[PDB]
Formats: C-alpha cells, structure tokens, sequence
C-alpha cells in the first residue's frame, strides 16, 4: 500500500537525455514502491527513491553532480517526515555516495529526541562528512521525490549538487528546510497531508520558501488551482523575485486526505517526473513540457491527477 | 533620522553579568544611530549594531562565542534588507572577526547585478571564509532592527550556536525566514517590518519564526498578533510538539507613515530572559532593558512581551 511520484532534470529541454531521465525515474519510483510493499516507512521508501535519482551518471545529484569553481563536488540534500515532522539536511556535503542518506539518517536519529541534547537538523562540510562517518555511511573513495504509505503518511527528499562552478561553499535549496522539500501529515490545522519537491534555480527557490508555500497553498480545496496561484503568484511574480529576468523552478507534489491528488509544474521548458500506485504494477514516466509559445521562466505548465489506494 | 532596536541573546539571567549586556546593547544602538544619521543604509546600521555586539566577549556571537565540539568556533549571521529583499547569510565560518560583515557584503555583491550566474547568498565554512577573505573581511545569538528615516527596514542576526555543537552545525542565525527578516511596506503587506530572533536555533528555524513574526504583525493590533504566534505558532507549535519546553526570543519593529513615521517596536521571549536596548536618531538617549518571565512563570512554557511606539520625521 502506498503511491511515489519522483522528479529529475526540472531545467531545459533536451532531444537527448530524456530517455536517461525517464529510465533512472521509473526504477526510482520501484525501488521506492519495493519498500512500501515490503513495509517500509514514508521516509525510507522515498530515500531509496532518491538514491536511486542521486545514483544516474546524468542527473545533478550525488554521483554526476556538477563541479564548483575549484571542480570540487558539493551535494545538497534535505528530507521531511510527515508524522513526526522531522527533518534532516546536508549542505556542501563531499566524499558520501548518496548524500540524501546521511540527511535521511540526520532525520532518523534527530527523531530518538534527547537521547543528550537537542538532535542536528542540519550539517554542512567537513561537519556533515565526519558525523556521515561517524555513522556508518560509505564514504566515497536536482532531483526529488513525494510518497505516501498505506497509513497515511507522506514525506520528501530533495536533493542536488548545485551550480555549475558555483563558488566553493555554496548552498542551495535542497539543504535549506522549506525550500527543497515539506511533508507534513494532516492535522488540526491542515484537512489534507502533502508533501512537496522543488527543482530548479535555488536561488529563486530559496528567496521565496517554495515548498512551504505549496504545502500552505494545498490546503485549499482545489489542489491544481492553489498550485497554480502559488507558481504564479507566490512565484512568478514574487516580489522576492522581481529582479529577476526570468524565475526558473519546478515542483511536484502530493496530496492524500485513502485518496491521493498528485501534480507537477514548472517554469521551466521542461521537467521529467515518474510516478506509480503500490496496487498498480509497472511505473509511468512523463516529460513535461510547458505549452508552445511559452516563455520559459515567464509561464507555467501543471499537471496531475487522482489515485485511489486501497 | 531613524530607530533601532537590538538584543544581546535570549536565555539566562545573569545577575551581576547583566550589566555587561545592557552596557552593550547601548553601544550597539549608538553605532546604528551614528551611522543611520550619517545618511547610510539600513543595511550598515544593522551591521553596525551586530559589529558591536559580536565583539563584546560575552555574547554569543563573534569573539567570545561558545566553542563547538572540538574546542573551536564557527558561528552563523544573516542580514536582510527590506527595500531591495535581499539577504546575506554565512554558516559554520570559522576565522574572521565578524560574521555579520561577511553577511552584510554577500547581500550588497547581490544588489549589484547579475555576473552574466546569479550572485550566492549563503555560504558556508571553507569557502565562506576564503571568500570573506578575498574581499578584504578581517580574520582572526544577536540581533538588530532598524528602520532609517525613508520607512525602510532592515534586520540581522548573528550567533555562535550551541554550545559543544557537534561541527559543521548550522543555526537560524544562517537560515533564510529563521534568524532575521525584514520587508518594506508593499502592495500586501501594509506595514514595513523587521524581525531578529534568538534562542534554541533547532526551534526556531522548524517553526520558521523570524518571517512568521512579520506575516503576524500584518494583522491590526500587533502585540496581540505577536503574542498568538509566540504561544500558537512557537510553544505550542505542532512541529515542536515533541520538544518538551520552547525556547526564542525575538524582538520586531514596524513602521507606517501617516509626515511622521509611526514605528511599533517589540520583545518576546519564552526564555528566562533578554537584555534589549531601542534607540531613536534624535532621541540622543539609549534606553536598555533585562525581560524577565512573569515570577514564578516557567521558561520555556510562558511568553513575555513588551514593546513601546516611537514616532520619527
Ligand atoms: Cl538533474
Ligand atoms: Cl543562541
């Protein structure tokens, strides 16, 4: 029981690496579904979804990430759990195979509480390699992701290796708690459980809390028109981002209340999501496109659609 | 002209090194003023007061600040600017003087233009210093919130974290909407508002306070709204609802012209304490002042408030 919808290559369109993308999502969506259907929580699930994402030679995240100034590598990478609402991220993490999993056990172990002091909720450098180490994680020698279990629970991880020749030390949205990634489950205050996944620009990301802001939007009662204000109003046109010439960026989200309201959008020319039901077999893969004519980082495309889980 | 109002941490009372804070705050204001009236922006009134701040021995921030795991310092600052909305933020950097001036430049190297490549506003550790360095910045939580005589706001943060901090940790001092904010008066928001925090940065950053404070203060009566989030969005915040006792303190600032500029000013805590000080330009006088939780109200479980109006122009 359960439903994963995963996300690579939110950025420009390419007459070639798609047939990557759509290959490295539709393993990711299964890796992910094996663990919901083995049992697995929320969190683990969309972790090994995105160590599958960070694993592909082509996508920017883990193993391929683009190179700082100094062609040094620097992962970003953050996750969100729905039920306890904790969260795990790393910045400028080098020398770990899967970043997302050293955010992932952050998560894990900041969710034993004091067991001496308040638990890290986030790491960057050297810091966040030692304590990976220190963990037992194998040290070497954008994409993301949304579920939900056959309980309920949603969560989310992000993550990425930011730009190209970006100065040393740079981190962006996926490490940064509210912009890469937000899970949280339904409560006194919110009618539905979504989880969200953002790509694209950090920058434009950051500056305006994306994720967050989707999850707030989503507790409206209709998830593709709060989406669409949201990369419209909250985005496009964010005063935060009005110096911009061009607010380049891409979500996907899900929305369970068990009845389940998935969608994608982007700002971009192009964005390759995948997703799959637990009691549905065989994954799906899509390029999203945004509609001819559109400029890219001016317009937005979105898209989704309903999932009942038995 | 303009007004300032800054803080030196929120936590403990200490007796008797109270008055080394209280004896901070002033010259902090002081700086902001000097340099507000001097006709600078916001920006270096802010960065001013922090300078200050981060150097006095007893805070926690710059010199003096608590030592990470490994016997070192890394310290976390942000700054943000709420006529241009651009921010500047440095985690884990160990090796210059101050922090908050590292902040300061990467928001203006923002401001400037686009290198093509948009220019970064976080850096961290390695990196951060060199480029502190590369940019001639001295080698080797507290806040401030202006607003300068044109309506504008700023606010910035700067801390040196938890102590023992295992290293590479990073704090809301360094975290975008956690730290600090500040947003000038626009199409929807009314009122141009500034926000500083303090305290438990595990706290502070999952409940986002910093800009939660500002949406807040857009409501009409301001010491009502910002009393409801520090109690329903803060204490009993759902995302902390494991953590047994909340622990922040911010102080805010919101201005409005009606010529005057009405200005707003307050200070929250669910800590023991916090030692703030507020300033006007031809006040000439800096007034400093030790929050302390209702007796007998316990820290981390209660909220105190306070908060005067100023009136500039
Ligand atoms: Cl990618
Ligand atoms: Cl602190």
């Amino acid at each position: 029981g359960g439903f994963v919808l995963v996300h690579a290559g939110a950025g420009y369109h390419s007459e070639s690496k798609a047939k990557e993308y759509k290959h490295v999502c539709k393993r990711a969506c299964q890796k992910a579904i094996e663990k919901l259907q083995a049992g697995a929580l929320a969190t683990d699930a969309v972790t090994a979804a995105l160590v599958e994402l960070e694993d592909s030679p082509f996508t920017n995240a883990g193993m391929g990430s683009n190179l700082n100034l100094l062609g040094e590598i620097e992962c970003d990478a953050s996750i969100m759990d729905g039920k306890s609402l904790n969260f795990g991220a790393v910045g400028a993490l080098s020398g770990i195979k899967n970043p997302v999993s050293v955010a992932n056990r952050l998560l894990c172990e900041g969710q034993k509480g004091k067991l001496g002091r308040i638990p890290p909720c986030f790491l960057v450098g050297e810091g966040a390699y030692r304590w990976a180490v220190d963990h037992g994680i194998p040290s070497c020698p954008s994409v993301g992701a949304v579920v939900v279990d056959h309980e309920g629970n949603v969560a989310a991880a992000v993550s990425s290796g930011g730009l190209a020749l970006k100065h040393p030390g740079r981190v962006g949205q996926a490490a940064l708690y509210g912009c890469g990634c937000w899970a949280e489950n339904t409560g006194a205050h919110n009618p539905y459980s979504t989880a969200v996944s953002t790509s694209g620009c950090g920058e434009h990301l950051v500056r305006t809390i994306l994720a967050r802001e989707c999850s707030h939007a989503l507790q409206a009662e209709d998830a593709h028109q709060a989406l669409l204000e949201t990369m419209q109003n909250k985005f496009i046109s964010s005063p935060f981002l009005a110096s911009e010439d061009g607010v380049l960026g891409g979500v996907i989200v899900l929305r369970s209340c068990l009845l389940v309201e998935f969608l994608w959008s982007h700002t971009t020319e192009s964005m390759c999501v995948g997703y799959m039901s637990a009691q549905d077999g065989k994954a799906k893969t899509h390029i999203s496109r945004l509609p001819p004519g559109a400029v890219a980082g001016q317009s937005v495309a979105i898209e989704g659609g309903v999932c009942r889980l038995e």
